[PDB]
């Protein structure tokens, strides 16, 4: 059945565009052989245990060819995948999405779609299984041990991303990563001789990965003898298959006519007389069936009972081990976090917070072992290294500090993958104001569901004398505008043990840490249980006050003081500190009227940055005192007084509100 | 001498920044002779005419040395770069910051600092000069004849953006690039053997660049025979240039010790020594000064003097030709476009924005021929074609329509590059979801001040079947936070000219327009001359009204409905169209007062899209009718229903405001 196979593949994606008016056929036309061949000699996936940890993962990172993937896993008996399911393709409440997305679909390992991100964050699941094999296995029992393959296109090697996370693979030599790459001459607006011209396997070649070309895109048997070739190389792999868009439409193959519309009446009948296919839609032989349920099935349910008896005699082998891979299999984390582990800090302690977070994650890795992570070549000033260890590679796979080179956006999308793969917690470091460069990868961690933690130092205009270039203004009112993120920005050393704490045992939502170059005063009001509640009271000299301050990070300090000099001139007055106004949004409807409430109008926000976000604290009858404007080149004192961040100032914006 | 004057670069550089106690000496210290060979035998330049518009162009791309171009300038003779500037290094007010600026001083073509942007944005550069070359010169005339020079680190060839700028530049065949890459083995956190170990000049022959090496890094003969070779190789070259970092320092050359801190008084004394130098801080011999005003000044100088006479002759014989060039070296437009270019519009007309902006950029280039763009691989989407040309390329160099591929964060960089060059007027579309792509680079458009207008098509949940990852939501609020940029969301074709118009007169102020999928209708109340003020009146039924609703783009049809049903049921409403929020709060007091009165507090405001920046209008008394959470795969009339988006949910919010 492998001709009719294949052409199963082909038809069933035809007909289903051609029902929903709507998708994607050039690309299911193109591709569907090396596909089948990928499907029924490689992976090893059970239908009936589609979550299973040591099965062979599978990224398709031209995401638009949604309808490829659909119909692999309905012929092998995927059980959301039915065919009451496949003729609602694209439709309401369906899963069979437009693009495939990780979570709804069960049997599916990533959510793609953004062009050069699935092959750049498929290469943290091969690190992930690097890591979690060193730990783990011992003689006589691979218990991690599984490949990671993906299919791409020609717009993902124009993606600057994928030759940032080449070049880092290459370094890393990740032998088990093997990718085929869709190669037909063909994208959006017409032909690559007007776009992509390089030659791709010689640039690949530079990088240290194995290349190799297959001319016949049709030819079962010279896919299969090129990936086995692959899998021998000791190096990741790159497979150019050279294919025709359209395969089989008589009018329109080999045109970008057949890349994003549904073929259409006329055209699908002359297709069908063209490649000898007399079912009708939806219409598909026994024969077909068995074929998938024989290769597919069968195969990869075989595998998964070796591998359970396995992992009961690895448990009696090695007992000392036993707990923590137990609690892996559960989807838990092998050691539990507790604010028992940080130790108490003391009133007037003076310390810059990419200090104090130095300090907290150094407590979390001395007690989660499955905690790791990095900075892309800034970690002397971010300050993100785990002392009692080097850096992680090839020859040292168990160490904790991973070098991603100057790479901000491929670093977003490996710690993605990580954390997509099971079993690790993992953070990453960069400059505030570089944000922009990786800000697409930080969307995918909230669209999934991961608890990533993104670490950004020198957050304001006290960055000094660097200037403009390198000083944020603009950057906390865009990340607080994107749905399931919450951005932390402490006041002192205290708050950030708490804000880490929250960051570590997230569990389905990212984190974004804002923190200073210079030095902050420990107060007597913070409190390290409070901060989980996103807002609370720090100062109040008077319960029947009539005037509120509120502020964040580096400017409660400021606040502070403000509120004193006032006090002595006989005002009534509470300062209010905020360090997440995304997790202050979520609380109870009668602690926020506690916090600020309705009655007391006479409000003042303060922070180092765009005013854009403050007012609907403050309203029409408050006031802001923020930056919009860029910055400005010289010693960090002189900026902050010349854009009138100092007490005197603040107690005169006060005053004259009324 | 050549020895002496390479020696006094690198002093002035590491005594100022011991002054500043803050700067990066490594650099300046490594790369000095290539500086000094490139000045002195190849670049044309006149400090009496800092902005010629045909001298050769420099950039910067290694932005952290400025200090070598600091010391360049001084010697040459450049007049904002005086001795008393050089000990005014990263202090307020100075004509030397910390990073180079353009417009700030005199003699610094393009701001750097964020890597991977310098080299990258020099690819504009020369693809100005040959658009310009091949429209204006003719036999014996060659008014436009110049080459485009650049240094760059270990850092930008990292970065992504770089990759995607050398692919694109390869098939183009821009000859005239010329990339002298400083090749040191270091990098902040150590070696390199630790972070890059790809075959750099491997990957650029892939490209199809020419590629060579230069194993002594201070042998000033070596490194002019390849530069000359170079520029008559006849493609875009990379020169890999092996240096020491620190050169001359005996305890720290050649490791990460010298990349970013001052040497101090201690080592300074030992390195002054070991390169036989006895002159004091900031003391220059006269010798020097002479061999710089020899062989960059009078020879600048000279080639200036010639040019102007070539212009003379030229323009006595091609008189036709006289006026648009005179225009260009005066700094000013070829042609002007008016408001009365545009075509008059009936109420009632039914189109999409995406296609109102195909008609009104075709009007503009019919009128002005300096006038040209693209899209990235979505021209059949965003409707960006000029309808007139093909594709512009090495064989066909006046067509004005550019195929970019996949590539969104280095098209910002190029269209930057080509409004720094000066002559012409540039654009780029994408979908409004991926301007997460290229944020990096529109904020060196803001900063530097270059009006360059983006197309940003696709704009929300009306996006339908293609699902969330496709679906735009906190976008507007992130770009209507950065200082120094215009975003105009339109409500109909009429407002969509008048934006256009707007984009295309701005002098120094970038814009981005955001466009719809769906047709939308010309309302009674809308009107050309108006929007160039923010908001305005679109719907009023009664002077005493007490009710005002704000709305934008589709929303704006929504919004006028719903009035008038209220209407009918005796209330008395106003609705506010504002196609620019950035705009608006630019208007003089007397105006805002006009448009919102400070008496009427219910107020209601409507887009699909993140509710954070409308507070600021709303106050809090009144509501807000957004999105907060993404978006969902299917047909777009059961999206907008699902998420709130009738007439008569609107109808309902506000009547349940009080
Ligand atoms: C980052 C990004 N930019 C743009 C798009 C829009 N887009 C989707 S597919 C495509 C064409 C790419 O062509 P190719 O990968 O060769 O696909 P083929 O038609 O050969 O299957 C484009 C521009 C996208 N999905 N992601
Ligand atoms: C986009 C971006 N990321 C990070 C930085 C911070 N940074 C500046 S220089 C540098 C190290 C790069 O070293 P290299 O370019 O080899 O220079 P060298 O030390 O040889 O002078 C880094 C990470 C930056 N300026 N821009
Ligand atoms: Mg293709
Ligand atoms: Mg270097």
């Amino acid at each position: 059945m492998s001709n009719l196979s294949v052409n199963a593949i082909r038809f069933l994606g035809i007909d289903a565009i051609n029902k929903a008016n709507s998708g994607h056929p050039g690309v299911v036309m193109g591709a569907a052989p090396m596909a089948y061949s990928l499907f029924t000699k490689q992976l090893h996936i059970n239908p009936a245990q589609p979550n299973w940890i040591n099965r062979d993962r599978f990224i398709l990172s031209a995401g638009h060819g949604s309808m490829l993937l659909y119909a692999l896993l309905h012929l092998s008996g995927f059980e959301d995948v039915s065919m009451d399911e496949i003729k609602s393709f694209r439709q309401w409440g369906s899963k069979t999405p437009g693009h495939p997305e990780f979570g709804h679909t069960a049997g599916i390992d990533a959510t793609t779609g953004p062009l050069g991100q699935g092959i750049s964050t498929a290469t943290g699941f091969a690190q992930a299984e690097r890591f979690l094999a060193a730990k783990y296995n011992r003689e006589g029992y691979n218990i991690f041990d599984h490949y990671t393959y993906v299919i791409c296109g020609d717009g993902d090697l124009m993606e600057g991303v994928s030759s940032e996370a080449a070049s880092y693979a290459g370094l890393q030599k990740l032998d088990k990563l093997v990718v085929l790459y869709d190669s037909n001459d063909i994208n959006l607006d017409g032909e690559t001789k007007d776009s992509f011209t390089e030659s791709v396997r010689d640039r690949y070649n530079a990088y240290g990965w194995h290349t190799a070309l297959v001319e016949n895109g049709t030819d079962l048997e010279a896919i299969h003898a090129a990936i086995e070739t692959a899998k021998a190389s000791g190096k990741p792999s790159l497979i150019e298959v050279k294919t025709v868009i359209g395969y089989g439409s008589p009018n329109k193959q080999g045109t970008n006519a057949v890349h994003g519309a549904p073929l259409g009446a006329d055209e699908t009948a002359s297709t069908r007389q063209a490649l000898g296919w007399d079912y009708e839609p939806f219409e598909i032989p026994e024969q077909v069936y068995a074929d998938f349920k024989e290769h597919v099935a069968d195969r990869g349910a075989s595998a998964y009972q070796a591998w359970t008896k396995l992992v009961a005699d690895y448990k009696e082998a090695h007992p000392e081990l036993a707990a923590e891979v137990e609690a892996i299999i559960d989807g838990r984390d092998p050691v539990e976090v507790t604010p028992a582990d940080f130790p108490a800090l003391e009133n007037g302690f003076s310390q810059a917070t990419r200090n104090s977070s130095q300090d907290a994650l150094n407590v979390v890795a001395a007690k989660l072992p499955t905690f790791l992570g990095g900075s892309a070549d800034l970690a002397h000033s971010n300050m993100t290294y785990i002392k009692t260890d080097g850096l992680q590679d090839d020859a040292n796979r168990l160490n904790r500090n991973i070098q991603f080179g100057v790479r901000e956006f491929a670093m977003g999308t490996i710690l993605n993958g990580m954390a997509l793969h099971g079993g690790l917690r993992v953070y990453g470091g960069t400059f505030f104001v570089f944000s922009d460069y990786v800000k697409a990868a930080v969307r995918l961690s909230a669209l999934q569901g991961l608890p990533v933690t993104y670490v950004f130092t020198h957050d304001s205009i006290a960055v000094g004398e660097d200037g403009p270039t390198h000083e944020p203004v603009e950057h906390l009112a865009g990340l607080r505008a994107m749905p399931n993120l919450n951005v932390f920005r402490p006041a002192d050393a205290r708050e950030t043990q708490a804000a880490w704490y929250l960051a570590v045992t997230s569990e389905k939502t990212p984190t974004a840490l804002v923190l200073t170059r210079q030095n902050l005063t420990v107060e007597d009001g913070t409190d390290f249980d409070k901060v989980a509640k996103g807002a609370y009271v720090v100062y109040e000299n008077a319960a029947d006050f009539d005037t509120i301050l509120i502020a964040t990070g580096s400017e409660v300090n400021l606040a502070v003081s403000a509120a004193k000099e006032l006090a002595s001139q006989g005002e009534k007055i509470r300062v209010v500190s905020m360090p997440s106004t995304d997790v202050f949004d979520k609380q109870d409807a009668a602690y926020k009227e506690e916090i600020l409430p309705n009655a007391v109008r006479r409000r003042v926000a303060v922070e180092m940055g765009a005013s854009q976000n403050w007012y609907k604290y403050v309203g029409l009858d408050g006031a802001v005192l923020g930056i919009d404007t860029f910055g400005a080149s010289a010693p960090a004192p002189k900026v902050l007084a010349e854009y009138g961040f100092t007490v005197e100032n603040l107690v005169k914006v006060v005053r004259n509100l009324k």
